[PDB]
């Protein structure tokens, strides 16, 4: 934690697990892109591993990869509806663009 | 620092910093790809900022923004020949894919 | 996490917790020994707040409030027994002396 | 950096530098006081080795070697004269107690 959820994205996520009937949250993840990229991904988690560090934001429990936590401290995950697009958006103040 | 350089990343580096006759070294950076991603940006420095961070691998000053160390942090920078591509590389123990 | 407990500390632990007869588990901290100094800090948890972060070592679920992660991970809590005395001790590869 | 130096602080350690005539600047350090506790500690720097960073406060060069940077960032040097002591002081936000 450090890491946030917007009211939309708890809303969205809680949504998803309730439609599912089980799970234990959210997994917040990241994977490269490509040579010099980053990509955050989301995933359900019904059971944390030992490497995982769990934590609490709005009633969501969110699991993160231990080694992983580095780049995601700071995470604000929102919902957001732009256009014909609706879908997760994640933000640091940290980093900027 | 754990910040680290390969040969030919610091020997890239440093046949730039010669060419170019003067600079006091090199910036890792970060920005947004777009929604759920991260891009790594590399720059030429010749004055750190209150703000910078500075370190040295292989006689190459890295500049990192204090801010942007929790993303880079493990980070190797290599440069890789790879058919008709030619360019740097980042790698991570912790990151994966 | 990357947090550890040795087998005796986790045995220690657990053993605490079942004289007890309830509790989630175990709460590193961490509280200034005074001008220029730093305390660890071991404490029962009934319930993780929404700013702790949990993970587990050796089925013991270990609290640590979001904060104070930056000075508590790569931590190895260890129980040992040095003549007379007998108690936790706080290791840590990056830290020396 | 995220590590700053009070004015005082600032002044102290130029003063220091300033009578030795010498100096690159500051090391910032930690050292374990005893089984369950940290040490902050204060030196001078003539050369930054390979595995230090670098950084800056009101124009004082700060070293922390990068395995330290976890337990220090976020820490405010200050320099402060309290009854018949006088000397330096750390504070973390972060931190309590």
């Amino acid at each position: 934690m450090s890491i946030t959820l917007s009211d939309s994205a708890a809303a969205r996520v809680n949504t998803f697990l309730a439609n599912r009937g089980k799970g234990f949250g959210l997994r917040l993840g990241v994977r490269t892109s490509g040579c010099s990229g980053m990509a955050y991904v989301l995933e359900f988690v019904d059971e944390p591993t030992p490497e995982d560090i769990v934590f609490e934001d709005k009633g969501v429990k969110v699991v993160v990869d231990g080694k992983s936590l580095q780049f995601l401290d700071g995470t604000q995950l929102d919902f957001v509806k732009e256009g014909l697009n609706e879908g997760f958006k994640f933000t640091n103040p940290n980093v900027k663009d």
